[PDB]
This record gives C-alpha cells, sequence and structure tokens, in this order.
C-alpha cells in the first residue's frame, strides 16, 4: 500500500519558541488557503464540494523532548483534526457523513491498524470525555509536550481514555484555533514568551465556540454589515454584540465556506 502524500508541516515543543510557534501556524495557514481566496481581507477556506481528495487533508507532525512523535490530519475545509497516526496505529474522529467516512480511508492508507472512535471532535462529548471544560485544561508548551507523550502511547494502551480526550483539546486549540484566530495564535504566542500554563479565557472559548457562526456572518453580510448581531465575550465573561466585520479583521484569519 502506497498511501496517497499530503503536505506536512512540523512543529517540536523541544526549544519551541515565539518564533518557532509563529513559524509553525503561518505555515499550518499558509497551506490550509492556497484553495479559495479573501473576502473583507478574511481568507475562505476550500469548498467541501468538487475538492478532489489529493488536496483534502494536511499532515501536522509533532515532536517532543521525549523524541516522540505524532502525525495530526487537519482537514483543509476547516483546519480541524480528524485524526492522528502514532506508530502501527491511526485513530480518526468519528466522521459526521457518509461523505467525511470515505475521504478519511485516504488518510494513513499503509497503516497497519485502522480504528475510529464513536465519538466526534467537538469539544462538548471531548470535555465529557476528559472531565474537564476548555476553561479548566491548561494550554502551554507544557501542557502540549505532554499532550503529544498521552497521543503517542495511547498506541500501545498507555495512555487513559480522559488523558487522551484533554490531549485532543490542548492539540486542537494550539493547532486548529490558533490557525483560526490570530487573536488565539496571539494567546498561544504569550504562553509560549513568558513559559506560562494556564486554561483560556472566556473571550478565546467563545471564539472558538462562535467560529462557524462568524464565518456564515461575515460571509453572508451587506459589504460587512451583518444581518444579525453575533455576542462574543470579553475575557471576565461579559457579553459583547458584533455587528460589522471590521472589529473582526485581525482577530479572525480563516472562515468556513458559507
Ligand atoms: C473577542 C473579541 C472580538 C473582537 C474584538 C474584541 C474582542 C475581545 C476579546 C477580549 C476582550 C475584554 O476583555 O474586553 S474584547
Amino acid at each position: 500500500i502506497f498511501p496517497k502524500q499530503y503536505p506536512i508541516i512540523n512543529f517540536t515543543t523541544a526549544g519551541a519558541t515565539v518564533q518557532s510557534y509563529t513559524n509553525f501556524i503561518r505555515a499550518v495557514r499558509g497551506r490550509l488557503t492556497t484553495g479559495a481566496d479573501v473576502r473583507h481581507e478574511i481568507p475562505v477556506l476550500p469548498n467541501r464540494v468538487g475538492l478532489p481528495i489529493n488536496q483534502r487533508f494536511i499532515l501536522v507532525e509533532l515532536s517532543n523532548h521525549a523524541e516522540l512523535s505524532v502525525t495530526l490530519a487537519l482537514d483543509v475545509t476547516n483546519a480541524y483534526v480528524v485524526g492522528y497516526r502514532a506508530g502501527n496505529s491511526a485513530y480518526f474522529f468519528h466522521p459526521d457523513n457518509q461523505e467525511d467516512a470515505e475521504a478519511i480511508t485516504h488518510l494513513f492508507t499503509d497503516v497497519q491498524n485502522r480504528y475510529t472512535f464513536a465519538f466526534g471532535g467537538n469539544y462538548d462529548r471531548l470535555e465529557q470525555l476528559a472531565g474537564n471544560l476548555r476553561e479548566n485544561i491548561e494550554l502551554g508548551n507544557g501542557p502540549l509536550e505532554e499532550a503529544i507523550s498521552a497521543l503517542y502511547y495511547y498506541s500501545t494502551g498507555g495512555t487513559q481514555l480522559p488523558t487522551l480526550a484533554r490531549s485532543f483539546i490542548i492539540c486542537i486549540q494550539m493547532i486548529s484555533e490558533a490557525a483560526r484566530f490570530q487573536y488565539i495564535e496571539g494567546e498561544m504566542r504569550t504562553r509560549i514568551r513568558y513559559n506560562r500554563r494556564s486554561a483560556p479565557d472566556p473571550s478565546v472559548i467563545t471564539l472558538e465556540n462562535s467560529w462557524g457562526r462568524l464565518s456564515t456572518a461575515i460571509q453572508e453580510s451587506n459589504q460587512g454589515a451583518f444581518a444579525s448581531p453575533i455576542q462574543l465575550q470579553r475575557r471576565n465573561g461579559s457579553k459583547f454584540s458584533v455587528y460589522d466585520v471590521s472589529i473582526l479583521i485581525p482577530i479572525i484569519a480563516l472562515m468556513v465556506y458559507r
């Protein structure tokens, strides 16, 4: 079996810096936005429809101080993690539809063991499996180091499901959500700068929750003006309304097709 070859971007927590993390997220954004183009200075990710299988995925190869390596597969249509490989096993989130189920059969096709979880990659179920909300799961280089080891050792049963789910929540936010939002990239750069370890505040969590709604609102807008306002949160958890794309141009880096 000679598998389909997808673009690969490398990141290591070993000696990570603001620069190396910045280079990584910019490279991930680069390979996500080669298809489709810009609306209000914000790139729209390729549409699911008509996209050849050979262009459907990018791979993120993560290494850590323990010199363990896992490869995450990201769907170029939404920047989100669909599955990963560690050694001779690949693990996939439960696909949402028959089309996505067929598409992921093209990933890691030479791997000896394929596993598909009963749960999807959505935070609601991952938080239940982890035994914590995103607001109580620390992010930073330390959590990412640990998450890489946890994903690696699941291949041999060394990792318990709650720790695997916690580890997915860490990787998704520090990779997918950072690619999607300059604001969240900024949050992760700040943690790395100050060698910090801290849970995302409500501003980050509400942006993650609102990515789909913001993508639709911006693309359906009358030259930037929303048909309905969108409620986001400040760092202190208070709600404000957004009526227009302007304030979001520095915040949101990528949108899903509307
Ligand atoms: C989330 C968001 C979007 C657009 C513009 C601003 C903001 C804020 C994040 C945090 C904020 C505080 O703590 O005031 S305001």
